Parts: structure tokens; C-alpha cells; sequence
């Protein structure tokens, strides 16, 4: 594998965007990896709607600004068919009734796959060689909130207890040494001013910091 990955070089990434007060980081961390994912298949990269997932996958188990999962969120894009993007479905930032327009979908999936839970090196695989993956962490702590820059490394952040879905978009390392310093390139949903430009530098095989590679999984296009 490379000793460095970073898809948004690639055009796999989509801007920052800003869950701003409403629960429904998991909803940008799957659109995320849609998006990646559908652009590996159409060279076309089209923001989606975390407001269709909000508003719409409550039967699959997710309660929209109240929390819910990625996996659950490509569940509901294989049951309902399909998802509408952005520009036709709106982010408002609270809970809605379903508006899904199936003339508007834009994107699609038929299931999605686990890496192997708490594996570093299985999610490594798949960052390298699937694109930008789906993961869920501990960021519950007041240093995540505070980061601005450099590798993020929270003594402690638990590796099982995780509340925050982000998006995994490559890895690489600081300094000279590439055995040194290693990191997991992360997208947040707190808008651009907020970290390093919206993104943070999750400290990488690190005993698998935070877990970041206890709940990783990319959606199946
Ligand atoms: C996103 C995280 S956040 O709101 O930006 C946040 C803020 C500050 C510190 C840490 C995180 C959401 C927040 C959910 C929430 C809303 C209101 C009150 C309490 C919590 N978290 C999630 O949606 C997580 C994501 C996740 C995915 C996979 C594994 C572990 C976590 N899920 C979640 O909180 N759930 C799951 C679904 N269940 C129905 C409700 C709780």
C-alpha cells in the first residue's frame, strides 16, 4: 500500500459541510462515503442529501438530529432505492417528514461492507484501494473540540465507546520518517473554520486510537 492517501487530491471529497445544531454527524459521515463511492463508478461528484437521510431513515433504525449509524444510513439508500442530492433536498438542521422525490435521486447502493472491527491495517487496505471510508469515534472529549492542528492524540479516548461518525479520506505521517508520526486523514461535519480547514489528523496505529477502526464500513455501489 502507499505510505500516504489522500482522495480529496483525487476529487472524491466533497466542501467541509456543517451539521451546525442537530445531531446528524452520521448522516454526513455516510453521504461521505457515497459520494466517494459514487464517484468511483461515474466520475461524478455530486453532493448529497443528509436531510433525505434525516427525514427518512427512521425505519431502519436511525432517530435523524438524535443520532443514528452509517450502515443504517446505506440500509435505507438499498431498501428506499435510491437518495436525492443536496441541491433537491436541502439541509435544514432538524427533523422533518420524508420529502424523498425518487426523480431526484442521484445515487444509490445494494448494502455496504464491515472492515474487519478494530483492524488498523484492514481499514488501511480499504482506504487505499475502496476510497474515502465511513468510520465512527470517541470525540466526546474536550480536546477534539479544541483541535486546531497536528495529530490528534487523547490519552483518554476509549477504542469501543465511540459517539461521533466522521469520514476516513486517506493517511499519511508527519515529519521525515514514514514509519513515524502516522495519521488517519479525517473529515468533519463542523464546517471549515472549525479543526484544520474542517479536517483532523486522527494519530494512526496507535492501538487503534479512539476507534477509528472499530466501526469502519464503505457503502456497496
Ligand atoms: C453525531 C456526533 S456530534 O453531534 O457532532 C457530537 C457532538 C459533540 C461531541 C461528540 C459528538 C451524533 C450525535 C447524536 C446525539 C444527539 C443528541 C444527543 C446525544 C447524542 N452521534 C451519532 O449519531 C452516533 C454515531 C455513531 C455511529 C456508529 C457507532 C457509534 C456512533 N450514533 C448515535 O449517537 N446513536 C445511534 C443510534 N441511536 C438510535 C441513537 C444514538
Amino acid at each position: 500500500l502507499p505510505k500516504s492517501v489522500d482522495w480529496r487530491k483525487k476529487g472524491y471529497v466533497t466542501p467541509v459541510k456543517n451539521q451546525k445544531q442537530c445531531g446528524s454527524c452520521w448522516a454526513f459521515s455516510a453521504t461521505g462515503a457515497l459520494e466517494g463511492q459514487m464517484f468511483r463508478k461515474t466520475g461524478k461528484l455530486v453532493s448529497l442529501s443528509e436531510q433525505n437521510l434525516v427525514d427518512c431513515s427512521r425505519p431502519q433504525g436511525n432517530q435523524g438530529c438524535n443520532g443514528g449509524f452509517m450502515a443504517r444510513a446505506f440500509q435505507y439508500v438499498k431498501e428506499n432505492g435510491g437518495l436525492d442530492s443536496e441541491e433537491s433536498y436541502p439541509y435544514v438542521a432538524v427533523d422533518e417528514i420524508c420529502k424523498y422525490r425518487p426523480e431526484n435521486s442521484v445515487a444509490q447502493d445494494t448494502g455496504f461492507t464491515v472492515v474487519a472491527p478494530g483492524k488498523e491495517k484492514a481499514l488501511m487496505k480499504a482506504v487505499a484501494t475502496v476510497g474515502p471510508i465511513s468510520v465512527a469515534m470517541d470525540a466526546g472529549h474536550s480536546s477534539f473540540q479544541f483541535y486546531k492542528s497536528g495529530i490528534y492524540f487523547e490519552p483518554d479516548c476509549s477504542s469501543k465507546n465511540l459517539d461521533h461518525g466522521v469520514l476516513v479520506v486517506g493517511y499519511g505521517f508527519e515529519g521525515a520518517n514514514s514509519d513515524n508520526s502516522k495519521y488517519w486523514l479525517v473529515k468533519n461535519s463542523w464546517g471549515p473554520e472549525w479543526g484544520s480547514n474542517g479536517y483532523v489528523k486522527i494519530a494512526k496505529d496507535k492501538n487503534n486510537h479512539c476507534g477509528i477502526a472499530t466501526a469502519a464500513s464503505y457503502p456497496n455501489v
